DNA sequence: GACCACGGCGCC
DNA sequence: AAAAGGCGCCGTGGTC
């Protein structure tokens, strides 16, 4: 390309280098722009930046994040890795994308823009004719973008004075769990090597291995083992409560404070648009797609999420959703009808799990009940169902059979999604996204079986991404309009941030947005809460 | 200081 | 651990 001064004329593709791979917390070293035949190099990248009137490029997302750091309504536009990611989900990575369609991605950002540009031509090309894939990439991911880019520049409020009083405590009581285990393991060793715990449990003292792992075959020391060895000796439970406690104190209590923006003052993770096999966003740098909820820890732990002074945090959540999404694409009568009458599987399930009427099953309950649910749908064995129901191997394999002699039609949508799998090479969402799945030709059973679970999962969970998504794209601008924010998705749960005086406007319209996104053979309903923290949003 | 593989585990 | 699927981050162990 010949060589050109600053700036680019408009519709130019954007090339950038970034000091780290956090956009909130990046320096831009370099920028550079391609169009025409020539390529445009920056001489100042940060005042650069203005001249731009939308980012388009590969990682599009992360310059309009930098830009809206600084200030600049810099919109995200064309993204060669959007149209990649689009053709094959296991395009999730620049260098990958650049090896396969037409280039190499380097470290310098003219050589990036010129690759933006000729990437975008042939990914383009690739994608005419391909009519479903396009209108995925024009009305839900290029707009996600712009959406995800303001999530991300936002960030979220935490309390950390609290977090850090609670490390110091929470540090006492696991000084006296692993006191214990060394007391009853009779000297000390690292706790937290899986290793020396392996020949403490299973060579010292005489306990029976239960399972191996997975890698390298040595006798695991999983919550799931350890259960099953509740009653064999006293340090077991010593152990697990040890574990509970290290992994929330080492994941989350200790490294979130030090991660608030010296700036915004808030605390801001990425969204991934290009990074799982199904359709679904991934969460990272921090992870805010797994803060705690399910033990009393972690609930105190979800309560240091907080709303702005002045405002209040909007939760909502899809009800039943991947099986709202599984009556409609297999077209199970009786399952269509549960939802019409208004029914709630994940209630029955925990009515007969703990033996209670349904008026008696709790919050935690039903979360048990969750996990049952969809352990089973997606091919759980009754081996394993027996052994955390803690019920006979009979009852388990009862349970299974009536599961699906319920809703007979699911099976037959299954065995249909695997046999056209098998043909094409691919299973697809009720919008057309793709996953290929070449194993579910394996000559090997294992894996071949492993593979169908995973194909048809994939039409399921990411039509439920492919709502969510568009939900966000259609919500955002009406949030806009209210002065209101988004801040984080999980899957299919929104947090907003409202200003207290019209959080009860907006989570109502946030509610009628994503339960009308786009109409089923079921009604989608969505469950919405309002709090000054996110676990009170969700109450 | 960094990378990796692994086991393990937090969430959906 | 066991025939649930989908992620990212932890510390360990080993290395570079
Ligand atoms: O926390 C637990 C275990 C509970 C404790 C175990 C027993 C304790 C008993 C004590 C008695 O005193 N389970 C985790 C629950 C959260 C979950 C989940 C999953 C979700 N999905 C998918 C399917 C689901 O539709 C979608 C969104 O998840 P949710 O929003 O949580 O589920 P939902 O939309 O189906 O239900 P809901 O929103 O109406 O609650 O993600 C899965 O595929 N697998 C899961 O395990
Ligand atoms: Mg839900
Ligand atoms: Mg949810
Ligand atoms: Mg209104
Ligand atoms: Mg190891
Ligand atoms: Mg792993
Ligand atoms: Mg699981």
């Amino acid at each position: 390309l010949e060589e050109a001064p600053w700036p680019p004329p408009e519709g130019a593709f954007v090339g950038f280098v970034l000091s780290r791979k956090e956009p909130m917390w990046a320096d831009l070293l370099a920028l550079a722009a391609a169009r025409g035949g020539r390529v445009h190099r920056a001489p100042e990248p940060y005042k650069a930046l203005r001249d731009l009137k939308e980012a388009r490029g590969l990682l599009a997302k992360d310059l309009s994040v930098l830009a809206l750091r600084e200030g600049l309504g810099l919109p995200p536009g064309d993204d060669p890795m959007l149209l990649a990611y689009l053709l094959d989900p296991s395009n999730t990575t620049p260098e990958g994308v650049a090896r396969r369609y037409g280039g190499e991605w380097t470290e310098e950002a003219g050589e990036r823009a010129a690759l933006s540009e000729r990437l975008f031509a042939n990914l383009w090309g690739r994608l005419e004719g391909e009519e479903r894939l396009l209108w995925l990439y024009r009305e839900v991911e290029r707009p996600l973008s712009a959406v995800l880019a303001h999530m991300e520049a936002t960030g979220v409020r935490l309390d950390v004075a609290y977090l850090r009083a609670l490390s110091l405590e929470v540090a006492e009581e696991i000084a006296r769990l692993e006191a214990e285990v060394f007391r009853l393991a009779g000297h000390p060793f690292n706790l937290n090597s899986r290793d020396q715990l392996e020949r403490v449990l299973f060579d010292e003292l005489g306990l029976p291995a239960i399972g191996k792992t997975e890698k390298t075959g040595k006798r695991s020391t999983s919550a799931a083992v350890l259960e099953a060895l509740r009653e064999a000796h006293p340090i077991v439970e010593k152990i697990l409560q040890y574990r509970e406690l290290t992994k929330l104190k080492s994941t989350y209590i200790d490294p979130l404070p030090d991660l608030i923006h010296p700036r915004t003052g808030r605390l801001h993770t990425r969204f991934n648009q290009t990074a799982t096999a199904t359709g679904r966003l991934s969460s990272s740098d921090p992870n805010l797609q797994n803060i705690p909820v399910r033990t009393p820890l972690g609930q105190r732990i979800r309560r240091a999420f907080i709303a702005e002074e002045g405002w209040l945090l909007v939760a909502l959540d899809y009800s039943q959703i991947e099986l709202r999404v599984l009556a409609h694409l297999s077209g199970d009568e009786n399952l269509i009808r549960v939802f019409q009458e208004g029914r709630d599987i994940h209630t029955e399930t925990a009515s007969w799990m703990f033996g209670v009427p349904r008026e008696a099953v709790d919050p935690l309950m039903r979360r048990a009940a969750k996990t049952i649910n969809f352990g089973v749908l997606y091919g759980m064995s009754a081996h394993r169902l027996s052994q955390e129901l803690a019920i006979p191997y009979e009852e388990a394999q009862a349970f299974i059979e009536r599961y699906f002699q319920s809703f007979p039609k699911v099976r037959a949508w299954i065995e249909k999604t695997l046999e056209e799998g098998r043909r094409r090479g691919y299973v697809e969402t009720l919008f057309g996204r793709r996953r290929y799945v070449p194993d579910l030709e394996a000559r090997v059973k294992s894996v071949r079986e492993a593979a169908e679970r995973m194909a048809f999962n994939m039409p399921v969970q990411g039509t439920a991404a492919d709502l969510m998504k568009l939900a966000m794209v259609k919500l955002f601008p009406r949030l806009e309009e209210m002065g209101a924010r988004m801040l984080l998705q999980v899957h299919d749960e929104l947090v907003l941030e409202a200003p207290k005086e019209r959080a009860e406007a907006v989570a109502r319209l946030a509610k009628e947005v994503m339960e009308g996104v786009y109409p089923l053979a079921v009604p989608l309903e969505v469950e919405v809460g309002i709090g000054e923290d996110w676990l009170s949003a969700k109450e």
